[PDB]
This record gives structure tokens, C-alpha cells and sequence, in this order.
């Protein structure tokens, strides 16, 4: 299987990338350096992760060392919810560019479909704990994203955590100039996403799977939640293939024509997670993994559930 997938902007995107949410700032520079050394060419970032400066130090060092050329890297970031307004989008993108020490992003995503009140706080709340919306909508935010392409700041634009109706709304936007290249969504054997993936793929939108290992370090994990990495059914498939459970979990989305972005700051795991291009899951393995769906989400957030554009009320 090829290492990159063709996007609807004409560029190629590496199907494996390194995630950076929760990567501590004192560890992520080395993590990204190791990743690039062992073959990663795609890094998934976001302003809200609060570590783009440190990710950028690694990228810049590897460019300066001439380990890789800029054209060989595929750097992704995301516009946070408090920057959906017309007059804030460019500055938000530019702050990310400055922190990452780049002159362009390969892909810039609307992080969530919901706009929040601008200000210092990433999650502005009312006194009862509900997020405070902005009156921005996904269509006007999309137009602002299109401007970034036309200014040379980003090579591609896309969306993240958009449900099927929201994707449809973008595709049906009056005067749409650029289609979204990517929809980045949670996807793993407990949240298999057949409906939304099929829809996006049918429209030429590439899907990126986040939390492919079930995000065991998510800060809201409960001791009782289901655990992909410990599921004996998945362990059995891994054992049959002489691979680790994590390697199976990463290979799974790859064979569905998805991009996948496992996170690690552990050098041995960063390397392990990249060693997924030399084995194949059978069709039976794939269908078996799909059968584990239980509609379980890592990423959901009670404080945001009443926002008009919160994505997870719809079935898909
Ligand atoms: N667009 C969005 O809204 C959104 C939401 C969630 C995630 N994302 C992106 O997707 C990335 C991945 O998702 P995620 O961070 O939620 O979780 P994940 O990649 O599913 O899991 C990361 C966890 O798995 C551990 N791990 C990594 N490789 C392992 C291996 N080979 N064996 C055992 N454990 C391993 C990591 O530990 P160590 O790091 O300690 O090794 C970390 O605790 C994020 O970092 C972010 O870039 C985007
Ligand atoms: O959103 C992500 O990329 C990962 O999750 C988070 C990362 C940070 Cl730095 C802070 C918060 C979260 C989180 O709570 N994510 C879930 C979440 C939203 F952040 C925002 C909305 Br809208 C819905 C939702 F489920």
C-alpha cells in the first residue's frame, strides 16, 4: 500500500502522521525529532494543544539539519473555536505558523464546527458551565478558511468533527470556492464511523482517524471505560500477525483508505507505530474489527452539548 493519499487540492498527504495532543512541552520536541528520524513526514498539531512552539523547534531543527526538505513534510494544524470570526482567522493561522516556524501549512482544519466567544479562554463558560457561543456559522468560517488558501498561508483547508449534515452544508455552500480536503474525526474499532466515512469518501473528502488507540491518556478517562489496547479480541489478531495491538489498530484505518495519526512521546512506540507498512490485515480481520463498534467516543464534551452546532446529536 502506498504511503500517501491524493487530496482534492492535488497534493499528496502521508497516511501516517504523529499526533501531538497531550504531548508534554518538555518532551514533544524530542518526540517529533525522533519521529522525523524514523520516517514520519506528517505531524498533526493544534493551537489549543499549547505545544506548537515546541513542535516547531523540532521541525525547524530537522529542516536546518537537512534531514528532510520542507516539501517532504505535511504539517497540519487547526483553527480553535474562539477564532471563528472573520477578523480573527488570519491572525490565528499566523500565530500557528509563527509558533511552528513555518511559512505555510499543508492543511488547516476548522477544529470543531462550533464557534465560541473570542477571548483569552479557550472554553469561555457562563456561570452554569455552558460554553458561550459565538454567532458565527460554519459557512462564513469556511469563507475565511478559503481566504487563507488565496493568501498562500495554507495549501489545503478542511474540517474536523463535522457530522454528515455539516459536511453537506459546506459542500452545498452558496459560492463554495474550495471543497474541504479532509474531515478529521474520531475513528477506531469501538467507533467505526461507516456512515460518515462512506459519505465523505463518496464526495472526494479524505478522512483522517484520530484517537486510533482509544486515547488511553485522555484526561477524562474513567477506570471502567472500554480499552482497545487491552481487548483480547484485538490482541488475538495482533498475535496472529506477529504485530502489537497498537500496530493492528494503526493498520486498520490505513486499509479503509483513511489517514491515521497515533500520538506518542515514547521513542520506542513512535518507532513501533511506524512499522505498519509491511503487513496486511485480511478482509475477515477487517470485518471482525469493524464488528467491535459500540459507538463509544473519546471526544465528547458536556459543556458544549447545547451549542447549536455541537456535532454529536445527529446519528452521523
Ligand atoms: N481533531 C480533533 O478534535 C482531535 C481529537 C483528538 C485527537 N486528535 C489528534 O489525534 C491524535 C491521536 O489521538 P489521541 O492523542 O487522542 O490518542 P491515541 O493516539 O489514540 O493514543 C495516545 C496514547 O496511546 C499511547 N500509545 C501510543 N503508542 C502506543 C503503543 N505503541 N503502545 C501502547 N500505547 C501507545 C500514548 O502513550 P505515550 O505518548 O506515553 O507513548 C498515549 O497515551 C492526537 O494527539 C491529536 O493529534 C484530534
Ligand atoms: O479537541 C481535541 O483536539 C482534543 O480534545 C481536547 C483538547 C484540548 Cl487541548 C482541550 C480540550 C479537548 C476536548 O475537550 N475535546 C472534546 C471537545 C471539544 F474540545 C470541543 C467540542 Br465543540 C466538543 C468536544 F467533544
Amino acid at each position: 500500500m502506498a504511503s500517501r493519499i491524493l487530496l482534492n487540492n492535488g497534493a499528496k498527504m502521508p497516511i501516517l502522521g504523529l499526533g501531538t495532543w497531550k504531548s508534554p512541552p518538555g518532551q514533544v520536541t524530542e518526540a517529533v525529532k525522533v519521529a522525523i528520524d524514523v520516517g514520519y513526514r506528517h505531524i498533526d498539531c493544534a493551537h489549543v494543544y499549547q505545544n506548537e512552539n515546541e513542535v516547531g523547534v523540532a521541525i525547524q531543527e530537522k529542516l536546518r539539519e537537512q534531514v528532510v526538505k520542507r516539501e517532504e513534510l505535511f504539517i497540519v494544524s487547526k483553527l480553535w473555536c474562539t477564532y471563528h470570526e472573520k477578523g480573527l482567522v488570519k491572525g490565528a493561522c499566523q500565530k500557528t505558523l509563527s509558533d511552528l516556524k513555518l511559512d505555510y501549512l499543508d492543511l488547516y482544519l476548522i477544529h470543531w464546527p462550533t464557534g465560541f466567544k473570542p477571548g483569552k479562554e479557550f472554553f469561555p463558560l457562563d456561570e452554569s458551565g455552558n460554553v458561550v457561543p459565538s454567532d458565527t456559522n460554519i459557512l462564513d468560517t469556511w469563507a475565511a478558511m478559503e481566504e487563507l488558501v488565496d493568501e498562500g498561508l495554507v495549501k489545503a483547508i478542511g474540517i474536523s468533527n463535522f457530522n454528515h449534515l455539516q459536511v453537506e452544508m459546506i459542500l452545498n455552500k452558496p459560492g463554495l470556492k474550495y471543497k474541504p480536503a479532509v474531515n478529521q474525526i474520531e475513528c477506531h474499532p469501538y467507533l467505526t464511523q461507516e456512515k460518515l466515512i462512506q459519505y465523505c469518501q463518496s464526495k472526494g473528502i479524505v478522512v483522517t482517524a484520530y484517537s486510533p488507540l482509544g486515547s488511553p491518556d485522555r484526561p477524562w478517562a474513567k477506570p471502567e471505560d472500554p480499552s482497545l489496547l487491552e481487548d483480547p479480541r484485538i490482541k488475538a489478531i495482533a498475535a496472529k500477525h506477529n504485530k502489537t495491538t497498537a500496530q493492528v489498530l494503526i493498520r486498520f484505518p490505513m486499509q479503509r483508505n483513511l489517514v491515521v495519526i497515533p500520538k506518542s512521546v515514547t521513542p520506542e512506540r513512535i518507532a513501533e507505530n511506524f512499522k505498519v507498512f509491511d503487513f496486511e490485515l485480511s478482509s475477515q480481520d477487517m470485518t471482525t474489527l469493524l464488528s467491535y463498534n459500540r459507538n463509544w467516543r473519546v471526544c465528547a464534551l458536556l459543556s458544549c452539548t447545547s451549542h447549536k452546532d455541537y456535532p454529536f446529536h445527529e446519528e452521523f
